This record gives structure tokens, C-alpha cells and sequence, in this order.
């Protein structure tokens, strides 16, 4: 019979079994490589996920790895992954530059591990922060408030494809909610919300399309890509749309203005993630964002409650160093050199 089009992701409550055993693991990878970056540690990456994460994960990110059906909504929210102490982690940093990568080591073990088990390589580029490592603080910055960043704040974030500006984007994405007591949600758009090709859908296999770099003669790509029915997206609705100078042709906007007028009614904002959720996202079908909010305090009931600045933690990943290696640094094969839609960054 009919399809069953997914306008939601999976949800995965973690117990308190699994908690401890991703707890204990954790520390005991931390005791053998001392940190997650560690190339002993990245080489043996998949053996480690597949034996030391809690069954159910593993089958649950295998599974999800290879799934493009119509009903798979390409992102998956694993609440309470992990205890948070507060108290331990401190107040937040006045921004992503002052983290304490000693502190946050237990937690990107944890990450790479849920990366290695789709199975997916965790990669930088350096299209992001110079790099900045295979984990990422998004925390809240005073400065860059009303900036279409993970450092913002005072603006809503759009529903964007991780870096639609690269033809070498993150495959699978995984978001760790260390703190989020302004309480604001987590926005989610899938393609597989749109069902069946339409249309509107199909003129976006042109690649007729600006993808314009993060917050004239610059060459397009396509929105949709790869299986015709069933299709791949690359899209970021403020950088290709709501940005004046993303130059687009009267033909392309058009498209894209037809197609957002679909996808917006399709995003989900219901999800608000508490600390220690993760949200898993399989960067070629489901856009992300995060709703406008002031850093370091909520509402009720028409009063101010000041609290700690949200933390997020970002890692990516490749599911193969293959395809990458003509954009990869020569000494290193996880470190993705590209700059904008095939070209690398000319340094000198
Ligand atoms: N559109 C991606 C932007 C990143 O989330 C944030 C950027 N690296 C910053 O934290 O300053
Ligand atoms: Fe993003």
C-alpha cells in the first residue's frame, strides 16, 4: 500500500546499562590513546566501534549508514547518550576558542565511536576554523550574536546541509548537547519529508545553482543529486537564498524560492535536546538549524532565568578517504584542503 513519508526522526532512548558502558569505554580509550586524535587510535577506529559500543547503537548506526529508502528520514536522536556533570564542566567560555579539549577528550572518543560504527571516517576541513580538530565547540559567542554561525545566538540558523558550498561535504554529522538550558530547539528539515518527486523537486537536479561560502563568476551545482526517485540534498536556505549577493540567475531563484516555499512547511522544530543528547544526521538527506535565541537565559512564566550558555559539541566524517584524497592534505587523509565546489585552498 501507500508510503509512510517520515516527517520526524528516530528517536533512541539510551538506558542507563548503555550510559555506563559508553561511560566506561570511554574511559578506558582515554587510559589506552590518551586522546581521540591519536592516529593508533583513528587507524583501528571501526574495530573499536563495533567492539566496544553497546550492541543496539552499533545496529542501529549500521543500519541507518546504508539507508536511503523513502521512509528513512536521515537523522536520529539518541537522548541521553550521556551524563553530563555541570558542575565539572564549569561555565561556558566567552567563545569555541577558549574550550577545554582535556575536559571534552572522553566525550570525542564517544563521538568518533557512533562515526566508526556507520561505518564513517571523522574528518576536518579547513573551510572550518583552519581545521580545529576532529571535534568542534559550538558555543555562543556576545560577538558574533546576530552571525549565521554555531557561534551566533540573537538569530534564528536556517535549515542548511552541512558546507553546501564543498563537493566534498561531511557525510554523517553528529551533534553532543553538553548544555542547552535556554531551551532552544533543534531544528531538522528532511527530503524524504517531500515524498514522491514532484515538479518543484525535479528542476533542482539542474546545476544551475550559487552554493556561496559560510558566513559573480563562482560555478553552480545542483540541490538535488544522486538516486532520481530517492535523492541526495545539498542546500542552505540563507546562504543560496536569503543572502543578496548569492548571485543567482531569475531562473535558479525561482526554482529555489519554489522549492523553500515546500520545505518550509516540512521542517521540525518539536525536538528541544537536553544535555547528553546526541543528534546523528546523515548530512545528504536532512538539513539542520537552531531556532533565535538570547545565550544564557530562558522565559517563564514572563520571567527571566539566567543560566549557563549553551555547549554543543560537532564532529564529521567521511565513509571513505577514497573519493577525498584528490582535495586531502598529502600528509594527512582526513584533512579535506577544498574551498569552494572542487577548488583548494591556494595557500602559496
Ligand atoms: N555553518 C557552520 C558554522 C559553524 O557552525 C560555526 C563556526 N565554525 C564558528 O563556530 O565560528
Ligand atoms: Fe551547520
Amino acid at each position: 500500500l501507500t508510503l509512510e513519508i517520515p516527517t520526524s526522526p528516530l528517536i533512541i532512548k539510551i538506558t542507563q546499562q548503555e550510559r555506563n558502558i559508553l561511560s566506561n569505554v570511554g574511559n578506558l580509550l582515554v587510559k589506552a590513546f590518551g586522546n581521540y586524535e591519536n592516529p593508533d587510535y583513528i587507524a583501528s577506529l571501526h574495530l573499536h566501534a563495533f567492539q566496544l559500543l553497546p550492541e543496539r547503537i552499533t545496529r542501529i548506526l549500521s543500519q541507518f549508514g546504508s539507508d536511503f529508502s523513502a521512509e528513512q528520514y536521515g537523522a536520529i536522536v539518541f537522548q541521553g547518550l550521556i551524563e553530563v556533570d555541570q558542575d565539572d564542566l564549569g561555565p561556558t567560555p566567552p567563545n569555541w576558542q577558549g574550550a577545554d579539549y582535556g575536559k571534552l577528550n572522553k566525550y570525542g572518543f564517544i563521538c568518533s565511536l557512533l562515526h566508526g560504527a556507520v561505518p564513517s571516517k571523522p574528518v576536518q576541513y579547513y573551510a572550518q576554523r583552519k581545521g580545529g580538530g576532529l571535534l568542534h565547540a559550538v558555543i555562543p559567542d556576545e560577538k558574533m550574536a546576530a552571525t549565521q554561525t554555531g557561534s551566533g545566538s540573537k538569530t534564528d540558523l536556517f535549515v542548511h546541509t552541512e558546507d553546501a558550498f564543498l563537493s566534498n561535504q561531511a557525510d554523517f554529522l553528529s551533534f553532543l548537547y553538553l548544555r542547552n538550558e535556554e531551551r532552544v530547539p533543534s531544528t531538522l528539515y528532511s527530503i524524504r519529508s517531500h515524498g514522491k518527486m514532484n515538479p518543484v523537486m525535479k528542476k533542482l537536479f539542474e546545476p544551475i545553482y550559487q552554493c556561496p561560502k559560510d558566513a559573480n563568476s563562482g560555478p553552480t551545482a545542483s540541490v538535488l543529486y544522486g538516486n532520481r526517485e530517492l535523492p541526495f540534498i545539498r542546500f542552505d536556505a540563507a546562504e543560496q537564498i536569503f543572502n543578496e549577493n548569492a548571485g543567482q540567475t531569475s531562473e535558479a531563484l525561482g526554482n529555489l524560492m519554489d522549492f523553500w516555499d515546500e520545505a518550509k512547511t516540512l521542517i521540525n522544530s518539536d525536538y528541544i535536546p537536553n544535555s547528553g543528547d546526541l543528534i546523528f544526521v546523515n548530512n545528504h538527506l536532512c538539513a539542520h538549524g537552531r531556532s533565535a535565541f538570547i545565550a544564557g537565559q530562558r522565559i517563564e512564566n514572563g520571567e527571566i532565568i539566567k543560566c549557563e550558555r549553551r555547549q554543543m559539541l560537532r564532529m564529521m566524517s567521511k565513509t571513505s578517504l577514497i573519493h577525498i584524497r584528490s582535495v586531502t592534505r598529502t600528509d594527512d587523509p582526513y584533512f579535506i584542503m577544498e574551498e569552494h565546489l572542487g577548488k583548494i585552498f591556494d595557500l602559496d
